[PDB]
């Protein structure tokens, strides 16, 4: 009788209570204190080594953009163009004689490797013909190359077919020395830059687009972190040792108290009382172990194998970090103590949760009215996922005045777009300001009273 | 006795109440269902066929800007003019020589229309003397048109008349084929571009803007979705007949109810139970029916007789599409269940609604006020209408501190005006931020207790 | 007994309620409906003047600055200077040369009025030696003078002291008709510009900014609204004359109840019954009175005697129109009738104003570390106003990323100043986000409670 | 007995109560409002005094960038760089060449001191070599200046070591006089501008920024305000005597209570009673009282000794004012009178204090997950510090648009990022608007209530 009884008064006994009582259990708690320390000296210790490799790139691309690209000035990448056709020719011919003369020019110590090859895209068989709109159009696509090799007759005299043109491509490659990697200690990564200037001729426009991208892959030329991720997976794998046994011993006291509640047979205590047995902090602590130790697995097979990837381990420890931090709020809440602090999701968090329901409806609608009628007069309403970036911007309010002045311009003197984008912006700032943000006021305000007060 | 009541009974039964008593009728909300899914897949393939237009019009346009304008840089339109006497020489022949040499020089296959007309309108006889001030003006318009015809000495040698000049326009065609339509599997449109360059010169003020507008129309050169609109009209169709089936039953039993309060004679029950008869929702749905099968009809229309207005099409649709998803907020009340859901217009609604008209009036008078004071010495306050955008901004906040700048530039330096706009606008903000939301705040809560506790 | 008991109750009797008793006296509550109607179609009707008039002043100022500037792009006029010393001299000699052949360039009708005057002023005796520090400076003002007349050698050979120099001003007239006025109805106003281009010197730093000021000078050439005003001054003065009748009225029942409350001898009733008596609206009506027909006599003036200061005409109308709109309310405070509803100035709104003064003082405080600490290093920071006016906008947040970016520039590299602007701006955003605005709810919840349930 | 008791009735007797019982004690409230009064004029008088500093400064480093450096625009400081060999010898050439002709171009009297120093930073011995990855480099800085007088052969034929070299810098002095000075009544102060033009090349990825800094240094050339600060120590350090003493007393009658409550021995009453016996305010006014006296003392040595640092000085005294100003408040609480008005920080203050330490990590945590996933891809989120402030203003919203307009470009074409960045940033923007501000609200509200009607 006694014993059964205390096992549950044990089980949920407050560890600051638990320790004026039984006295020194300190191995639990202590290695949670750790797993905060050492997670996020691991993930400030690796976010320093990516911003010195990322900005050494960015400044690199630049350097790029004002040597290989003509007539470029700088914040004007996306409205970059040749509209004639000797646009074209010049923007061709100068990317490649800046790269002829590369040594002698430019102040990085780039090298070549051995070479620059220049290749244009047309249809196999075209015939666009508007005075009897004649087509006869194979849609097969005849790469053409054409190879120049640095220290020229043979590259110029070149002929664009600009009436089946689809992609004027330019591809080389650059090695560079990191010199920065002297003062710091280690040994300096040599660098492979490789990059594809594109002449994009998709839309058929009479409108072509420039851009330059790059691409690395470091590595090194003719211990300490080494040994500090194997401290986090054995870290972290201890606690995904022992709150696992935390968790079935939950399931251990789930079910001995039911088998009891026969005997006295208490109507078989319904799910809203097993539900109260297990916990609502260890299922989110076990499920940053999970993610921690499999992104750390994944950064110790990259700086290794290949260094290209650093994108899903880096979406998998961000996310780890987020669930620790967030996973730290169980220790002001032993100061709370209401007794499940879990039925929030039974009480008060479903009355806030389908009025969010309501108000992602409404919303939803109003992305589906704007983007087909105030498309094709505006231009920061083309897909449905920038009218949705545009709307929500307009609930905090970042981008208001601009859309009325864009609307105010001409709208295209039709004055019924215009009467009805005046309807449409007015009534949808002012229910999502008023009559949306008051609702949620009061209903958090009942939920805390519900809360607390019975 | 008991078949009358049990009628009622049914009536305001909810149907999952009333499927786990009555079982399996389920043709009525099912159309439903499928009203939403058919109306946002049309409206969303739909709205891809106008994406796919409207860009290959504005990369157009824009090509059309850099070929025909003189020096026209990027993102610099409305404050493109010509402000001395050879500029706007030198804009009108440097549009027709790249006219006539148009081939071979730009990248998309323009091809002509069989053409240019430059024509100019001055004023009938005009005689402006600022020393003696003598007009003697008839302000009748004589068009003075000139032809040009591409495969010159009848183009050059052109007077402009400087003194009445009203407009210069030129007017030309271009036609070319989209190329994009071959992958996409369709046959591909020829359009035809209508181009037409304005030199305005209406304020007289020695400052005439330049601007170009094109027009499309679209003609096929030399059946999956036609079924879909009609599977969207029967649907939609269908509901239009079985809602109102539903409500004149509920006129049925309106007037079914009253007649037995005549027996009972209840001192004959007022406007407040025959309007807790209907509904709240039906009539939504059945607005919803006949905006929808209007707005395909037209729809249907278009795309054989003429693809110019895609405008009242367009703002028939994106109200319909609205109503639906707004109208799919009645699921998620049957878990509600406040016994007429209807009384809010009579308890709640009325007292935030005369609080939105005196909102409504005060800001109307920060109009009226603003738009006379700080008229002439700034900006952004010229009609009345971008008054209201600009205060409105300031509500939220997007344009704050650009209007206290522009107020502290120079202000007339009257020192009368600036103390006065200070004073107009730190009142104006701290007004609706604070002493308004907070009202608002105190009423929809109000609102919420009321229609709750009680 | 019952004679006085009744004129009390007939004097707070809502006049809905008072139509319904005694019947038709109509006269009082039209002409306040008159009222709203005939003050604000003046205000319209003169607004679109202005309009019409400033739009025409601002086309002419900046097709002035492209003609006798040099080198003027668009929207640069503050970051406009002359730095060295051939470009003070050229921004001279092509500003005079652009006026003596102006006929033949510009496009409006500029007659030359009959000269332009150049003239530079610099001191009288003054010494500048850096080499000794010496100076022996008298700081009078010695104006030098030259004159050109328009249809050369005496203008050119000029010679600026850089020395000792002031400023250096181009003054002239142009003359020019209205061409838009023949459409309008109206005999066409012909405008007198005056033009003052200011080479201004006055910090001596190294760095001479330019700028152009027009004036005007509105003068017919070679009786709608004039009946229209006098319609509103004796609309207007009637109301002046019957609401002072409501009110000294009012003043003959407050000592009507005080007298009859000494045979009683009611322990002569307070201050706070007194003031029940009299109105909370009609001070505000008679105040939109006195503004109204002032502005107007003011306005009636203008049109005649010289058309120059638009100011304080424009500062009095617009604040009588928004008297008489926020004086709507009372119609709508008809329907509430708490009984006297002008105790909320003892009651509610002293207990927010209050803490209105404790935000106010807070606020003043970030102001003056602001200015001082953040002053040498920020550049919107200089005056006062100024960061009362970034502070401002930082509260509802406009401004704010632009901040902490040019925070983050250099901010001296002190690393003291930067660790104070992160702890200053921080603290200062979120005091008067979450711990102001919250009380600012909880104090009008609390009001409105007090007003109500009791 | 009696005078036991009376005493503490004294102690917490209000002034306006205790002046019309005793009558005229008034030297010590006075000096407090005189201590406002005179420490805010010190510090507007002092901050007019660096405006006219600043200012100066300011308009005299933008007219060196525009002498001195080659093709700068306005507006442009961080993208200015040269890229090409050619690109940095003129820029050296043309700086060089702008200071040996400056009286004969300049316009401010800027005289030279007695001189230039052009000097290059090169390592020792380094050898970079991409076809092999050989280095054999000592980190060693060998600096290797040139001398050039000005009133040239030797200057020209300079050679730069582009594969190692680290800084480019040039380094003179100017002397100017400000001619400001003489109408302002005072001693023209002769400046000496310290000029260093920067050719940095730290991170050798083929890209020099440049920039220029000025440094000053102000000196008489060949005492109001100095008996005014006199004033402000005098009358700050009798209140810091005054308040003291006021505090001693309160120890005093802090001590003398609990004495008595050993005689009548009430359970030795706790630290909640001791604590009430003090204070609120004149902690904070003595430590305005410290701060204040100490900034002054240094604002004393600075304008005799030297005048570089006006650093710590403004740190101290533009916190000092803010402590004046908000110790105010104390005035506008002797009306309210809750009988400790201290007890705030263990009733109410606690439970929103550990809801702000919840806010706190839950900011963070999103902190290191957008530092680390979208670093590499975003522009704005380099540093953790400055994700810190492009999150914080997405709270408010100043940013927002922008953002994912830069996240909707490009971000790879991975498309793992973008679905993880619309889940980022649309969940942490609707958080901290909903479900933080509105718990916050939830917790004023619960304070206010719980202080006023228990
Ligand atoms: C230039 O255009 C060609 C098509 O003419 C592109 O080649 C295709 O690219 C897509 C995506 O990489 C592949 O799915 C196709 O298989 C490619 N087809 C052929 C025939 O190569 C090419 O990628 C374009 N250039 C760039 C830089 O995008
Ligand atoms: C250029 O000015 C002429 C007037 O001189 C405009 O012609 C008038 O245009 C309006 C609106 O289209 C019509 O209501 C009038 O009937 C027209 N009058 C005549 C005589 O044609 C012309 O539209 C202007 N050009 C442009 C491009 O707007
Ligand atoms: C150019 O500088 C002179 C001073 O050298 C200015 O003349 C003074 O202007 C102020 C304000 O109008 C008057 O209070 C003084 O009496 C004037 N003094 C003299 C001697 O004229 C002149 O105004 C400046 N030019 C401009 C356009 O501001
Ligand atoms: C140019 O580069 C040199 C290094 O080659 C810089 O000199 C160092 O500067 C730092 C900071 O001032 C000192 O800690 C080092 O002791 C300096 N080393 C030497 C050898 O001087 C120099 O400061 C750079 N120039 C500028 C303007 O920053
Ligand atoms: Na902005």
């Amino acid at each position: 009788e006694e014993d059964l009884r205390r096992r549950l008064k044990y089980f949920f006994m407050s560890p600051c209570d638990k320790f004026r009582a039984k006295g020194r259990k300190p191995c639990k708690l202590m290695l949670q204190v750790v797993k905060i320390l050492v997670v996020t000296v691991q993930l400030i210790l690796f976010g320093l080594s990516n911003q010195l490799v990322v900005t050494f790139r960015e400044e690199n691309t630049i350097a790029f953009r004002h040597l290989f690209l003509l007539g470029y000035s700088d914040g004007s990448d996306d409205t970059f163009a040749a509209y004639t056709q000797e646009q074209l020719y010049q923007a061709i011919f100068y990317a490649v004689d800046q790269y002829l003369i590369l040594p002698e020019i430019s102040l990085g110590r780039y090298a070549y490797v051995r070479a620059l090859a220049l290749c244009q895209r047309y249809y196999h068989r075209g015939h666009v013909d508007p005075a009897n709109d004649t087509f006869d159009i194979d849609p097969r696509v005849v790469t053409d190359c054409i190879q120049v090799d640095p220290p020229s007759a043979s590259y110029k005299n070149l002929t664009l077919k600009f009436h089946k043109l689809i992609n004027v491509t330019i591809h080389f490659q650059l090695k560079t020395i990191n010199l920065q990697s002297l003062i710091n200690n280690e040994i300096p990564d040599c660098y492979t830059f490789s990059i594809l200037i594109t002449f994009d001729n998709k839309a058929h426009s009479g409108r072509i687009p420039i851009r330059l991208e790059t691409k690395t892959h470091i590595q090194e030329c003719k211990s300490f972190r080494l040994l500090f991720d194997v401290v986090v997976i054995l870290t972290c794998s201890l606690s995904f040792l022992l709150c696992a046994r935390s968790l079935l011993r939950g399931f251990l006291l789930q079910n001995e108290f039911v088998v009891f509640m026969w005997r006295r047979r208490g109507r078989e205590i319904s799910l809203w009382e097993r539900l109260e047995f297990v916990n609502g902090w260890y299922i989110l602590l076990v499920t940053s172990d999970v993610l921690t130790i499999s992104g750390t697995v994944m950064k110790i097979g990259i700086e290794a194998k290949n260094l290209a990837s650093y994108d899903v381990c880096s979406i998998l420890l961000g996310t780890s970090t987020l669930l620790v931090w967030v996973g730290v709020i169980r220790y002001l809440t032993f100061f709370h103590k209401y007794n499940i602090l879990i039925a929030t999701l039974r009480v008060a968090l479903p009355s806030v949760m389908r009025f969010c329901c309501c108000v992602a409806v409404i919303y939803l609608g109003y992305c589906f009215c704007g983007w087909i009628v105030l498309g094709p007069y505006h231009v920061k309403f083309r897909s449905l996922s920038m009218v949705s970036e545009c709307l929500f911007s307009l609930i905090n309010g970042d981008d208001m005045f601009v859309t009325f002045a864009a609307m105010q311009a001409q709208q295209g003197h039709s004055s019924l777009v215009w009467l009805f984008s005046q309807l449409y912006l007015y009534s949808f700032i002012s229910l999502f300001i008023y009559m949306v943000l008051s609702l949620f006021i009061a209903l958090i305000t009942g939920a805390y009273d519900t809360i607390k007060h019975p």
